[PDB]
């Protein structure tokens, strides 16, 4: 079984989208998942975007598990360099019908009233308590506290290029990281055991947040940017 | 305990590089693995660079395995299409005092008569017996039939950058190749116990081939050539 998409831009009212919250597609093309208005970004945004379709990682009755690919292209503004930027985006697999959770640091995808499991690659842009030097690539799961963390130079309204892979037979989770104008180059890996921690059926998708109000910094904020996505799973 | 060294370039007669066969270092810089005459590569060629000194991947005394991280630059240049080019070049790691192995597909690095233990990256542009469709990226352990495997389109003469790191906290090698022209990334990683594969002691280089005699085409041939390289390594202890 194999599933897959392609988005080599976005378009209004897209049907293969869901969006939360904040998240909305502009004329031009470009997933924004914070808002920005009047070409500024705000703080106190959170937004979401998933496939509409649920994906199958693993099946209860072989007990195989699936492998996947996605890349796609993201790009941070940061308008305001004093004090803080913030949140960060980013990219996450979690059960079905779920809702937006916390913002700020928790990115919209951590709900402490209810936790949900998830698994997700975050590009973290504002230290936390729980922070190492930022910016930073980091894979969670289940919770914002990076399994593992890796730095980068982030290209100021640059366009990135991301690759996630995972390899169901050795349960490596791969993610490169590069900024094609600077031509640098950022890679970090771990070992992720899906099947341990999510469901059979899962949603895909992105998830960013800016600066929240108790942090009483409306400069706490940058822009998040989807500019392409193509997805691909193979459960044998 | 970390070690480096970095190279922007390659200086005539290089005292930190041992090369062997035919890897020469050309007048404009470049580490030439195979040979090149007249600007023109040419077949039944082997050749490999070794950094001089030896480094040491893990400590039998604490049992700890060192991290490291290698980048480089390398370009292919693909000047006869038909029938197929020949035969890629590798990353390698293997013990010291070693000498250049079978040519071909076995890239220089393979002795089947006395075959000594390696890690290696290949990047194979010919599809002997044992491989998937070329060119592809793959990760070799004591032998060049891969353990992983992944395609990629080469830029004929283009430049190719690749980062090459190794974390032994998860045995994880991961291996990422980016062609900055094209804008195109390939990404492969595998599971790798250095500690149990390798000495203490290693060699860390290069090693190339072109298309071997017994083929019987002048033309399985190509540049194998590195333009820069640096490479770091920690072993806590
Ligand atoms: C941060 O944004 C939130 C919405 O994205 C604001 O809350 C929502 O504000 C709407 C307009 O005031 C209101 O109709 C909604 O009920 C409310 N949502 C709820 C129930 O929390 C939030 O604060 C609100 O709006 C500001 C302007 C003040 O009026 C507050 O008293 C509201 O709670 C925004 N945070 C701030 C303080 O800017
Ligand atoms: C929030 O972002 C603002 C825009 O960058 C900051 O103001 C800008 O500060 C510059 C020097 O840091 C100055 O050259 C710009 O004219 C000014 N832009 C405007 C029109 O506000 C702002 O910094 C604070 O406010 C400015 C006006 C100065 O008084 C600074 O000393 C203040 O820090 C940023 N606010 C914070 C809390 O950093
Ligand atoms: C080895 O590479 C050579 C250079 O690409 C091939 O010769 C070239 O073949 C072209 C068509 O394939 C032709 O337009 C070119 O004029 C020619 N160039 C030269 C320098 O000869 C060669 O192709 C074969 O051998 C040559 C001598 C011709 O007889 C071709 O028709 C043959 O296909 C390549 N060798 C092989 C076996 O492919
Ligand atoms: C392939 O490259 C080999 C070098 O690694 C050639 O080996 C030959 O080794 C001889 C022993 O020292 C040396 O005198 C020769 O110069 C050298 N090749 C030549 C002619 O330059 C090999 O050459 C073939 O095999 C040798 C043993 C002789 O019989 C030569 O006449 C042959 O050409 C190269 N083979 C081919 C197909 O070119
Ligand atoms: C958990 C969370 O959402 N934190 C956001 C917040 O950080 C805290 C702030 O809430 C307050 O406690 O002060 C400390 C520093 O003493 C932190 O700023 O606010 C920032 C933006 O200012 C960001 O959104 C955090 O993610
Ligand atoms: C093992 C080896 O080095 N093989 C090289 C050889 O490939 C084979 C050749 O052994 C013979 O069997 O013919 C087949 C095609 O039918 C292959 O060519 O030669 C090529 C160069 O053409 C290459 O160097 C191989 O790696
Ligand atoms: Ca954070
Ligand atoms: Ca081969
Ligand atoms: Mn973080
Ligand atoms: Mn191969």
């Amino acid at each position: 079984k194999t599933i897959s998409f392609n988005f080599n831009q976005f378009h209004q009212n897209e049907e293969q989208l869901k969006l939360q919250r904040d998240a909305r597609i502009s004329s031009n093309s470009v997933l924004e998942l914070t808002k920005v208005v009047n070409g500024v970004p705000t703080w106190n945004s959170t937004g979401r975007a998933l496939y509409a379709k649920p994906v199958q990682v693993w099946d209860s009755t072989t007990g195989n598990v699936a492998s996947f690919e996605t890349r796609f292209s993201f790009s941070i503004r940061q308008p305001f360099p004093r004090p803080h930027p913030a949140d960060g985006l980013v990219f996450f697999i979690a059960p079905p019908n779920t809702q937006t959770g916390e913002g700020g640091g928790y990115f919209g995808i951590y709900n402490p009233l209810s936790p949900y499991p998830f698994v997700a690659v975050e590009f973290d842009t504002f230290r936390n308590t729980w922070d190492p030097q930022i910016p930073h690539i980091g894979i969670d799961v289940n919770s914002v506290i990076s399994t593992k963390t890796v730095p980068f130079t982030l290209d100021n309204g640059g366009i990135a290029n991301v690759v996630i892979k995972y390899d169901a037979s050795t349960k490596i989770l791969h993610v490169v990281l590069v900024f094609p104008s600077l031509g640098t180059i950022y890679t970090i890996a771990d070992i992720v055991d899906l099947k341990q921690v999510l469901p059979e059926s899962v949603n895909v998708g992105f998830s960013a947040a800016t600066g929240d109000p108790s942090g009483k910094q409306r400069n706490a904020t940058e822009t998040h940017d989807i500019l392409s996505w193509s997805f691909s799973a193979s459960l044998p």
